[PDB]
């Protein structure tokens, strides 16, 4: 069963997402993460191509599953009487972006550009697979320290991507857009761009731009750190109050600040050495 196949290690973290343990797949010693999600805390349920009733998180993970290293890979899953157990990949050595920024402070723009570009490629992969993450933030990004490769994780607040309005949200409030705060309505892509603006500001300033609902609604962006004019322009564009004024993923990737990105290996050599 699950217990024989995996050697359970220390608790890595717990919160809204459930409880996550470090682990090792007994067969080939592969490092894994073991995520426990309780059934009574699962609001969104879905169906696999075979028809089994599983949490939406499992449906979304299977849709994004591929060799592309920018998004976490679900290795296996198990149903228990009161919970679901997810076996996910675990890079080693690794650090999440929240811990990285906490430890190092505001990131050099060259590093932020490499990290932000990789997040953009990971989000485009989710969207191409028909998945909306809905919780893009530093805590949901892993840094593979040896490779300089980032991984988007935690599809627990996600949904199938649609072109109609979303009226439900259970991601991070401080990353949520002003249309959600004011109207309890948002469209997938433009809400994702807002959260990307919050994330980019967080990378280059070392903290998020808004704390309160009033601040999000006003959308006045103040730079507390020295940030280049092109980077400030890109951030302010992603953080446009009107969702239709926000750039598309293509416009973000074609922005002058996004040019000449380092390769992940060059990023590891210069900044993660
Ligand atoms: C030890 C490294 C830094 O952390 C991890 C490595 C591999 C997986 C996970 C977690 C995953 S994967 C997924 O889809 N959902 C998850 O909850 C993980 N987390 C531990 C709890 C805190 C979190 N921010 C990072």
């Amino acid at each position: 069963p699950l217990e024989s196949q995996y050697q359970v290690g220390p608790l890595l973290g717990s919160g809204g997402f459930g409880s996550v343990y470090s682990g090792i797949r007994v067969s080939d010693n592969l490092p894994v993460a073991i995520k426990h999600v309780e059934k009574d805390r699962i609001s969104d349920w879905g169906e696999l191509p075979n028809g089994t009733r599983v949490p939406m998180e499992v449906v979304l993970l299977k849709k994004v599953s591929s060799g592309f290293s920018g998004v976490i890979r679900l290795l296996d899953w198990f149903e228990r009487p009161d919970s679901f157990v997810l076996i996910l990949e675990r890079p080693e050595p690794v650090q999440d972006l929240f811990d990285f920024i906490t430890e190092r402070g505001a990131l050099q723009e060259e590093l932020a550009r490499s990290f932000f570009w990789q997040v953009l490629e990971a989000v485009r992969h989710c969207h191409n697979c028909g998945v909306l993450h809905r919780d893009i933030k530093d805590e949901n990004i892993l840094i593979d320290l040896n490779r300089g490769e980032l991984k988007l994780i935690d599809f627990g607040s996600g949904a199938l991507l649609k072109d109609t309005v979303y009226t439900d949200f259970d991601g991070t409030r401080v990353y949520s857009p002003p249309e959600w705060i004011r109207y309890h309505r948002y469209h997938g892509r433009s809400a994702a761009v807002w959260s990307l603006g919050i994330l980019l500001y967080d990378m280059v300033c070392g903290d998020i731009p808004f704390e309160h609902d009033e601040e999000i609604i006003r959308g006045q962006v103040f730079f507390r750190q020295r940030v280049s004019s092109e980077c400030q322009h890109l951030i302010r564009w992603c953080l446009a109050l009107r969702p239709s004024d926000r750039p598309t993923f293509e416009e973000i990737q074609n922005h002058p600040w996004m040019q000449d990105v380092l390769l992940p290996q060059e990023t590891a050599e210069i900044h993660l050495h």
